[PDB]
């Protein structure tokens, strides 16, 4: 094993920071990125506390589809990264980079990445110590005849150099199963046997109409737990709103895949945090997002989605490392072996822990994410673990998984009910994680959570998550319900028919909209109410260390009922929020 170029694990998580090449400007002799970020400027902007956990991911986007274009662009940017000087200290501090080397099956009619040989990648790794890895993303819809063979070579060249091969894919058309050899293409299977410690496997939740979110995430987790990948994570994509045909928030009717650039702007900001919790709570540690202009920003500035949701979430997962492999193994009661593609794909989990076929959220944390690996793989390394002795490893073809009802009846024997209410909640140590699981329905949810004898009842609007930690002197609360008003994008359309017929915003138009109406002159959402009721409290709690998104919250209201030893906390806000309540139990 050659020494790893960086650590990627629960204590050293990874936020990929995408920069997409502007191929139009490349044709004009310029080296630029869509949205106006620069490599140096973006890196400089990254808060210093996050720099150790953040890597610039170059993507070749619409560079010309000809030999040399991607190499030229990439070499230019690798040089810029390598030569970077920290202005505050005058020292050369090479910027860490991941290159996107494979996408859309590397077809020459789809991507300039086609013309990036493994020889060239090896050369770049050897020339640039700051090249930490290479990335393959989104080939499920164009599963090239040699994709597994190519993937083996990317993993091997990364292992040769101590870098990581990172692959983001969704289980559409059995993609994840095929990657590991389902249909007899076993080169990557063999590569992973040798080099899994240099592999990161991520979901890519883009193709949302196909509903493969839960099954792909199950596989990512299972592959990690069974030593087929070093770590896992996910790429969470606001284009899901386009893929599923949604339009104005909460509006009825479906417009199909007709208004892409309006659609990728509309997903509520805080919903990205809801998605990211599924990674974190299940031991994943690598995070990436699209569309980058909305999820990260433009012109070397942070979007509000980034500053108020993603940045704060990522800081949280650094301060509170995700559960380790050992911990997740100890907690796992059921591990599935077999192909979801033969058991309804995403339908497998509908009415088990997801509320519908097309969602990136869960409706209960009772089972967490049930880990699985494809049928082609073996569970030998899983069983060799000192931490796997109490796991029931079950074939997906088992009677226990034959129907929705059978799944719950089986899982309920091993995963006890641990809260009440129709809401998502999951407990880790002294922390309850809660969110409203509605996607595009304006419906409040309620739940009853306990910390031993202390009862906490919550009421949440959609697009709201919270983290409630019992601390020695009371409760720490982190709340995020940040959701700006996107109705302006949908003006002039009273119904779905009209919305479908709107003029296209276009890619350039959406970037401009972000600049003119999101980075500045933002149409913030209305403050909305969250309720928290604590029962079993001695005296009126005190509030401490209150902070959050500027101008986004009223002072929380505390109403203590001495006779009933309870307090009702009413919050009116739209943003991230943090505070501690200090109290004793009765
Ligand atoms: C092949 C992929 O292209 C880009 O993503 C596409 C988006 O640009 C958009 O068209 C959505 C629509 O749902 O589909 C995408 O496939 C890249 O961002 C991605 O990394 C792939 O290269
Ligand atoms: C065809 C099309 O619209 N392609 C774009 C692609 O160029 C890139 O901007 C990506 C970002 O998420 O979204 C998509």
């Amino acid at each position: 094993e050659v020494d790893k170029r960086r650590e990627i694990n629960n204590e050293h998580p990874l936020l990929m920071m995408p920069l997409y090449a502007n191929g139009e400007e490349f044709n004009q002799g310029k080296y630029t990125f869509w949205g106006g970020d620069t490599l140096t400027g973006k890196w400089e902007n990254i808060p210093d506390d996050l720099k150790p956990y953040t890597v610039i991911q170059l993507h070749p986007d619409d560079l010309p589809k000809r030999d040399g274009a991607a190499r030229d662009f990439y070499e230019h940017m690798l040089e810029e990264a390598a030569k970077y000087v920290n202005p505050k200290t005058g020292k050369n501090e090479p910027i860490p980079v991941i290159l996107t080397v494979y996408t859309a099956g590397n077809m020459p009619y789809y991507t300039s990445a086609h013309w990036l040989s493994t020889s060239w990648i090896d050369k770049m790794y050897q020339k640039y110590p700051n090249l930490h890895g290479i990335f393959s993303t989104e080939s499920y819809w164009i599963w090239a005849n040699d994709i597994e063979n190519k993937a083996a070579d990317y993993l091997k060249v990364s292992a040769k150099n101590g870098g990581y091969f990172i692959w983001a894919e969704q289980n559409s058309g059995s993609a994840i199963e095929k990657a590991f050899g389902k249909n007899g293409k076993i080169a990557f299977q063999k590569s992973v046997d040798k080099y899994w410690k240099n592999l990161i496997f991520m979901f890519k939740n883009t193709p949302a109409a196909e509903g493969n979110d839960s099954t792909t995430e199950s596989y990512m987790k299972g592959l990690w737990l069974s030593n087929h990948t070093y770590q896992w994570g996910g790429l969470m994509d606001t284009w899901k709103w386009y893929e599923t045909g949604k339009w104005k928030l909460f509006a009825s009717g479906n417009i199909g895949k007709s208004q892409g650039d309006r659609q990728w702007l509309t997903e509520p900001e805080s919903m990205l945090g809801e998605e990211a919790l599924g990674v974190y709570l299940n031991g994943g540690v690598v995070y990436n997002f699209e569309h980058p202009a909305y999820t990260y920003g433009v012109n070397n500035k942070e979007s509000l989605l980034f500053s108020e949701v993603i940045k704060e979430f990522f800081r949280y997962v650094i301060a509170h490392p995700a559960p380790s492999k050992e911990k997740v193994l100890e907690d796992t009661k059921v591990f599935i072996h077999g192909d979801y593609s033969n058991k309804g794909n995403g339908k497998f989990f509908v009415n088990v822990n997801t509320d519908r076929e097309q969602t990136p959220l869960y409706m209960t944390g009772r089972y967490n994410v049930i880990p699985a690996i494809p049928g082609v793989l073996k569970t030998d390394k899983l069983k060799e673990s000192v931490s796997s002795s109490r796991i029931q490893i079950k074939e997906i073809t088992s009677p226990e998984f034959s129907s929705t009802q059978a799944r719950k009846e089986y899982l309920n024997k091993l995963y006890p009910m641990n809260y009440e209410g129709d809401i998502f909640a999951q407990k880790l140590d002294n922390r309850w994680f809660v969110y409203n699981y509605k996607v595009n329905e304006n419906v409040k949810q309620t739940g009853k959570l306990k910390f031993n004898s202390l009862e906490m009842n919550v009421e949440f609007e959609p697009h709201t998550y919270g983290i409630f930690e019992r601390i020695s002197n009371g409760l720490k609360v982190n709340l995020n319900n940040f959701r700006t008003n996107k109705d302006s994008l949908w003006s002039n359309a009273q119904d779905a028919n009209q919305a479908k017929k709107l003029p296209q915003l276009t890619k350039k138009g959406a970037i401009k909209w972000i600049e003119e109406h999101y980075i500045k002159d933002t149409q913030f959402g209305e403050k909305r109410v969250t309720k928290i009721v604590l029962r079993g409290i001695d005296k009126l709690p005190t509030i401490h260390s209150l902070s959050g998104t500027n101008n986004s919250y009223d002072q929380p209201s505390l109403n203590f009922d001495q006779k009933n030893h309870m307090v009702t906390i009413t919050i009116n806000s739209n943003g991230n929020l943090e505070f501690e309540l200090h109290f004793l139990e009765h």
